[PDB]
């Protein structure tokens, strides 16, 4: 059951340590001082997320810290890396004695509750109370009279969020960048109002050298319903050259939406008008932004009301992606692919596809009407929504990448590298774990490719793309996933993930030859540490 | 201006490390097993209290766990000992860089709020709702509609309290001590219902080898109002024989109340009926029960309704008292007192006075009516209540000790040792610091003694009791403090604390000569850690 110090050191070493140094010599003094305050606010996301993941985390940490044995130090490292006593890579197997199984409910729901109890209470509420109860930024608690009630995040986490708000406000007073001041002010305010709409708009309107993402966003930690958002931060320095090169993609979105291989009625004829894309070098992440496998890029807001009315912002973490490529993808390709396809794995393809993935998160069905009630694909699919959506983004990303190479917007060299790089990366992602949204979604795609003849298994164990079947296979899964989403068909989604969201034995064979290769990275944010020491008061 | 590693290590060393070992060999197996589960629940009060004291604590703790230089390690130890970045012995001076001055409000009140703002909001509520807002077991937060609201503790700390409730319910199933089962079950329920009355009664009715005190109790950490309770635990093993020696005191309570040296109308004509007294050897403490200076004993509940209707329970932590007396009081007595008076220091006098102190917390004014409004002494005096109530308990404890010696209930030997032992302890408590309730209250007493000539300073700078002036001095201060509480006179309380709650030059000179003596103790709960593995 429980690993010894060497077994645990080894498990933790699957996250290759990387010192994440980011050049900040180009920033004026004032912007470094603002950045230090921002960093200080960001740090607060770490204990916030820790206690979202599990209410017993703070208590355990105090136990872990007293044990300065070598085993104890490995346990503390593992705990901090995984934000809890469960191995995120190994289907949440505990590595600390005396802990229970990882609760799907995290610390978002009533003490003692079951999923069934929560659902039954929600369904007894009037419409408006249901939407409040099932929203991103409320917890659910048992009140003194024993009945369930909704608590706004601004109230749940007030102490911590007040301190974060104060630091963002101090940052806002130091920066000379107007769009950053505005974001910082409005996000400080949102923390305490619980209304994120204005501050998300300000966030999308950012055009500054410092690109802070901070607040409650992703729902992967709510394993019951995928309703409740987790606190996170990513704080980066804008890479202007790379950002400018991508601006042209925003203009391609409405056309892609207009041509989605689904029933025409299901298409969005008017996407939100904001589609900023920013390339940044990240110099800090926290909360849900620093646990297990590192985030490479993202598309926010997730909140469909803001996204429908305004659009969404895609962020690429270039330096993180270069580390993943270098330290994981290239070594994987050497084992997973036949010798002749290894030259067709390129960072340009990897990067580009990640971009297409974030672009396509913002396209396809989101707000939908199911059985006479207006809802959202996410709300309809509940705990199945995350895996399905990641699959959709990945597969429709390829669909869109092909379209944009065809029209000349993307380089023709991507015709040679796009699918083979994706195939190597399928092995990369599936090693995140079959219960992890990206991992599960990639297993479903890869199985789809095998079942349609778009990838094949060779006799040396390696896998390879079969080009003449790839494009139609990509298009079919795009159609399947989006149509299931549009229907709000939770039962179909569950069945598909149960049947196809698995590691087939040919894939497991490759995974056994990759035990010597890291699964992802462990950032040490050396520049962020020094900024806060040098500029922080 | 912050301390370096060796300086901070020396600071922390003023809490003398004590291995706290408790003999559990006479507990049956099932009771040891329930004790473990109880100890698991108790551990939860540590992070609960950390978060109550400062919203910045969990974030700071993660920074400190990562600095493993020798400075880092001393910073972590001091952080855990003081339950925050502020030195509880040095007027809350920070010992961590980048930390603000300790917030009086802790993490009980709304983000960005001032004390004046909370006062105005409360005053603006319907009388019905003011009680909820100024009660022990709600936090106050700004809601999204902009306005302040009340959050029950059972909602505010839900996750952690659910885990604590689960563990107490597990303990209840293991133990075969019926009354312990009842307490553990009702307390588990209380954590989630936020109504502690029934479980307090069950806690007072306990008759078991294991004495678990666990829940939200003392208000010292609310430096604005003294409204809000902090989570704590004290887990111990009953000393049967010592407990039986004290059973007789319960019967003395109403009689003591009946004779308090105040306007007779102010006396309570009928105390709550319950007055259990327990002597226990503590084997674990947490939350507000393990920060800085250790608690020696206590009187709970603080909830004046339960107390008035049902009574209160007094618990003496004998092993902790023994360590304080040996390691601290005794060495102080050899400096602070003239050589002739030193033989009149005794553990019996020290122990006895602490008991009187705990008895007298439960007597005197509590529920009072101030300007047409039913209230409590505590809520009327706000941030001044704690130091006034501690001075009351100490000085009225001497008044009661003297009365019980005069009656024959306590032995005459205490006539020789009670005042002189208390004088040495006064130097003990004032070293906790002038901003700490016990220390400020003891300053107020020692200075009253100086002013009435009940204690004098000798030419060699030592202090000594003047016996023929002491009894009357104790009585007038008892009268002063109780009358002040009865009137709910917060202005007078503030004025008395500011004027008399200070370390005078003669005392400071003694304190200088005490630089080598520990201030208190740091428990290492060796038996508790064994039970939980
Ligand atoms: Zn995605
Ligand atoms: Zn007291």
């Amino acid at each position: 059951r429980l690993p010894d110090a060497p077994t645990l050191k080894r498990m933790t070493a699957r996250f290759a340590p990387v010192d994440v140094k980011v050049d900040v010599s180009k920033l004026p003094d004032a912007e470094k001082r603002a950045l230090a305050k921002i960093l200080q606010a960001a740090k607060i996301m770490d204990p916030l997320f820790l206690s979202q993941a599990w209410a017993g985390n703070p208590t355990l940490l105090l136990d872990l810290v007293e044990d300065t044995t070598p085993l104890g130090k490995e346990r503390l490292h593992a705990f901090l890396l995984n934000k809890g006593p469960w191995s995120r890579l190994d289907e949440a197997k505990p590595f600390i004695p005396g802990v229970p199984p990882k609760p799907d409910e995290g610390n978002f729901y009533p003490a003692g509750a079951t999923k069934a109890e929560v659902e039954a209470w929600v369904k007894s509420l009037p419409e408006a109370q249901q939407h409040a109860a099932t929203g991103f930024f409320t917890t659910v608690r048992k009140g003194p009279d024993g009945k369930f009630l909704t608590v706004p995040y601004s109230v749940e986490y007030q102490g911590e969020l007040g301190m974060a708000a104060k630091l963002l406000r101090e940052a806002a007073a130091l920066t000379q960048q107007s769009t950053l001041k505005r974001f910082l002010e409005t996000r400080a305010e949102a923390f305490l109002s619980n209304d994120y709409y204005a501050s998300e708009v300000a966030w999308m309107e950012l055009d500054a050298s410092v690109e802070p993402t901070i607040g409650p966003y992703e729902v992967y930690e709510d394993g019951w319903f995928n309703y409740k958002a987790a606190f996170e931060a990513f704080i980066g320095v804008r890479d202007e050259a790379e950002t400018q090169k991508l601006a042209k993609f925003s203009a391609e979105l409405q056309e892609l939406e207009n041509n989605l291989p689904i029933e025409p009625a299901l298409r969005n004829p008017k996407l939100g008008a904001l589609a900023p894309i920013r390339v940044i070098n990240s110099l800090y992440s926290s909360g849900d932004g620093n646990r297990g496998v590192q985030t490479a890029a993202y598309n926010l807001p997730n909140d469909e009301r803001v996204a429908a009315e305004k659009g969404t912002k895609r962020v690429m973490l270039k330096n993180i992606q270069e580390a993943k490529f270098q330290r994981v993808l290239v070594p994987i390709a050497k084992v997973a692919l036949p010798a002749k396809d290894r030259k067709d794995v390129s960072f340009d393809a990897f990067f580009t596809h990640i971009l297409m993935h974030e672009l396509m998160h913002g396209l396809g069905p989101h707000n939908v009407t199911v059985a006479g009630k207006q809802t959202t694909v996410r709300q309809a699919l509940q705990a199945s929504s995350s895996a399905i959506e990641e699959a959709k983004a990945d597969i429709s990303g390829l669909w869109a990448l092909q379209r944009l190479v065809d029209k000349g917007t993307l380089d023709k060299e991507l015709q040679r590298t796009m699918y083979t790089t994706f195939l190597a990366s399928a092995f990369r992602s599936i090693r995140f774990g079959i219960d992890e949204a990206h991992g599960k979604g990639i297993a479903l795609q890869l199985n789809h490719f095998l079942d349609t003849g778009a990838v094949k298994v060779n006799a040396d164990g390696t896998f390879e793309v079969v080009p003449d079947k790839m494009q139609a296979s990509v298009t079919s899964l795009t159609n399947q996933l989006m149509s299931l989403q549009a229907k709000g068909d939770r039962a179909a989604a569950e069945e598909l993930l149960a049947k196809q969201g698995v590691v087939r034995p040919s894939v497991q064979k490759v995974l056994e030859k990759l035990k010597n290769v890291p699964v992802d990275i462990e950032p040490r944010y050396v520049t962020a540490e020094s900024l806060v020491k040098d500029f922080g008061a």
